[PDB]
């Protein structure tokens, strides 16, 4: 009887798991989610299908009650002795080992790197550890930031779902990433928002750019005009094919 | 009592070109529209507020019965035998004589030449006769091509309010334009409307270029990829 936790502050994700989870034998589950999330997550965190925590204070404690942990599209990252000491399997929206940290997508429109998802071992470091199992997915011409994006947590769930009871048997594939990639950092994310109306670009590179920054309901690329006026933009596009 | 004939295919410019020149003495007013608005109008026309004409083929059998015609967002030419025949003034949505004929604000938008509403006498070429009166309009940064022209079909109708006084008493300003300024053919915005991904540009052009094509509902600027698929593409912009 399995005893396992999942960190995730996605409903989808929250959602998707129960699902396949619930259907499993032999396996008990508790899931918790961050302290950021106690709207998003108010009927379920009422109803205890869910519960905050501080895992940067706490994480530690769930050190000897689990025997399996899961991180998917959580805000928060684990401590290295809960990592190094129960194993934590993440769930991630990009291909490892290429644009590691903040928003995998966006930056794979924009410099091209391949993009995907990849479920891994979880390590010290940052989308880092041992790949059990990953795709890439493709980006068309068409598609923007939240077209990519929804790929994406779609291949995560189709790989985990491949993946979960090999996982619970303890015999699941291990390979080490073949090389160190690139990280993207959250203030390498904030630097490109503004946009710089002198850049000098292809029309092929604008466009790559505006639909990689336009992902609803947010906002993220802006000019500052003349005026001083603070402007945001995104990007539309319609494939009539 | 003076007799007049407008040509539209426009509702709203319909219904304010009727309570303007509906306010006024001694007039006599008939409109007219394209076949392609039967439908569309079809309800007008049955309340005889408006009624189709082909003016390519029939227009010139107006000749004789009208001391005065305007027209404005109309899809036809006034045939030049017609237009000889009596004074026929034009309410223009762009700033003449720059950009003139397809779409002014859009190469406005791009090419920085001013947009504006113009009220002008017709001649024989198009976006071309003696200017009544005409104001520019602002082009702010976060604007489209659907924004800008709603600004100028505004101040369209605010200018006719201004002189339609004047032109019933035949008694109006008109100047020449400066110059001979631009016009812009279909073939010269079909061309524009697709996309060269090589082309080189500033992205205040690529925004620019992008607003312009922007004008809901309609779907203009489109790429082709690398699959041949042809892709619309469209901008938002949103002044927080
Ligand atoms: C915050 C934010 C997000 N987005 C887009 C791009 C992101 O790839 C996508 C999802 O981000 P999210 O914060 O909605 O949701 P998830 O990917 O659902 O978020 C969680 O998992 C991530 C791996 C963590 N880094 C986040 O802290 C955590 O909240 O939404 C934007 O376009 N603009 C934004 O400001
Ligand atoms: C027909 C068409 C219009 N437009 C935009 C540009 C034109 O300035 C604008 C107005 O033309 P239109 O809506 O044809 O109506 P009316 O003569 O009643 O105004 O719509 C497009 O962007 N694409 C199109 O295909």
């Amino acid at each position: 009887m399995k005893k396992i936790f999942v960190v995730t502050d996605n409903r989808t994700i929250l959602s998707d798991f129960k699902n396949i989870i619930g259907s499993k034998n032999d396996v008990q589950v508790d899931y918790f989610c961050s302290f950021k999330s106690q709207t998003s997550f108010a009927k379920e965190i009422y109803n205890s299908e869910i519960k905050p925590i501080d895992m940067k204070k706490n994480g530690n404690d769930l050190i000897g009650k689990y025997d399996l942990g899961f991180s998917c599209h959580s805000k928060q990252l684990f401590p290295a002795k809960l990592v190094n000491s129960v194993l934590c399997i993440n769930i991630h929206p990009g291909l490892n080992p290429y644009n590691r940290g903040w928003f995998p997508q966006v930056f794979s429109i924009i410099n091209k790197l391949p993009i995907g998802a990849t479920i891994h071992v979880m390590d010290e470091e940052i989308d880092h550890g041992d790949i059990i199992i990953q795709e890439e997915v493709e980006v068309n011409s068409f598609e923007n930031s939240f077209d990519v994006y929804a790929k994406v947590q779609k291949k995560e769930v189709e790989l985990f779902t491949k993946v979960i009871d090999d996982i619970l048997n303890n015999k699941f594939t291990r390979i080490k990433p073949n090389s160190e990639g690139n990280y993207n950092s959250i203030h390498d994310y904030k630097n490109m928002c503004e946009i710089d109306l002198d850049k000098i670009v292809t029309m092929r590179e604008a466009i790559d750019y505006l639909r990689a920054m336009t992902h609803p309901p947010y906002k993220n690329s802006y000019f500052i005009d003349e005026h001083g006026n603070k402007v945001f933009v995104a990007l539309e596009l319609e494939k009539i094919s």
